[PDB]
């Protein structure tokens, strides 16, 4: 009885950051050729890349006559560019009063009589 | 020449998102076992946790009110580590 000779190497286990691959063969005429039908390696073992995504721009708004508006980058180190998402927007707001800055730009005002 | 038996699987190359992991065996009394040495299993196929992590606050600007905002910055990831927050960018024109 004899091995055949390899077949091709096969799909590695992972994209990036390391998997393995096996390539195959066959004991011919017997159940028991010396050694194993199947052989592994080291495959894709360069790093996951940084991926990114940008946010949605906030709205527009005034700055003072300019206005302007914000975002942000989310990064991961990923295989799949899927596996990245930006969530919702969230909004906070605060009352300034009807004097239009107390609690906001400015803190309550004291008076020494 | 005879194999000893299998021994325990090692780390498994993963904690999520599915990894791999080997088991060995020594042929004693000479190279030339019949069969193999290494089998591996998949190992930690658990799908790797959203990890989440909040963008800054904006700056505070009026809308009697004023607003600021934020995202969410979301991976499937085994390390939060390996998720980080960008730079706030500003676009700015004349307008409103
Ligand atoms: C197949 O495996 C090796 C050859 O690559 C030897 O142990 C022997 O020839 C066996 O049949
Ligand atoms: C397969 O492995 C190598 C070729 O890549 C050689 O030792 C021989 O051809 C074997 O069957
Ligand atoms: C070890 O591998 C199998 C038993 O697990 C047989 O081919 C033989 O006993 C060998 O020594
Ligand atoms: C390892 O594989 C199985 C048990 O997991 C048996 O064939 C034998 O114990 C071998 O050493």
């Amino acid at each position: 009885m004899f091995w055949t000779g390899w077949g091709p190497w096969e799909r590695c286990t992972a994209q990036c950051g390391g998997g393995i691959q096996a390539r195959r063969r066959i004991c011919e005429n017997g159940p028991d050729c010396a050694g194993c039908n199947v052989e592994y390696q080291s495959c894709n073992t360069n790093p996951c890349p940084e991926l990114k995504k940008t946010t949605p721009w906030t709205p527009w708004t005034p700055v003072n006559h300019y206005e302007q508006r914000f975002r942000y980058t989310c990064k991961a180190r990923l295989a799949d560019p899927n596996l990245l998402e930006v969530g919702r927007q969230r909004i906070e707001m605060r009352y300034c009063s009807s004097d239009g800055t107390s609690g906001c730009s400015t803190g309550t005002l004291e008076v020494l009589f």
